[PDB]
């Protein structure tokens, strides 16, 4: 779920604030549209389209799945019991954390105009 992905963001980039990740480019912070502006844009890209595919597993939703994951020690980890749909979502999100992880930030991509940029 959400809660938990912030949570993975807190345990990859620990030097960011989460609220960082949440409104940024064109897929960070919402379903997305558009050309992604950047690399940490396109972590984001992923993260959405992956979560698209997990959609398309029964009951499955993704902002609000809540599955297994362990962080300790500059670590993520989706633990085993996760059934298909958290543990599909739950990679997404670990995938999606270790992106942002090694992907510069640059502030002029913070808050962009999405229906003027991303169409």
């Amino acid at each position: 779920n959400l809660y938990q992905f912030k949570n993975m963001i807190q345990c990859t980039v620990p030097s960011r604030s989460w609220c960082d990740f949440a409104d940024y480019g064109c897929y960070c912070g919402k379903g997305g549209s558009g050309t992604p502006v950047d690399d940490l844009d396109r972590c984001c890209q992923v993260h959405d389209n992956c979560y698209n595919e997990a959609e398309k597993i029964s009951g499955c939703w993704p902002y609000f799945k809540t599955y297994s994951y362990e962080c300790s020690q500059g670590t993520l980890t989706c633990k085993g019991g996760n059934n298909a749909c958290a543990a599909a979502v739950c990679d997404c999100d670990r995938l999606a954390a270790i992106c942002f992880a090694g992907a510069p930030y640059t502030d002029a991509n913070y808050n962009i105009d999405l229906k003027a940029r991303c169409q």
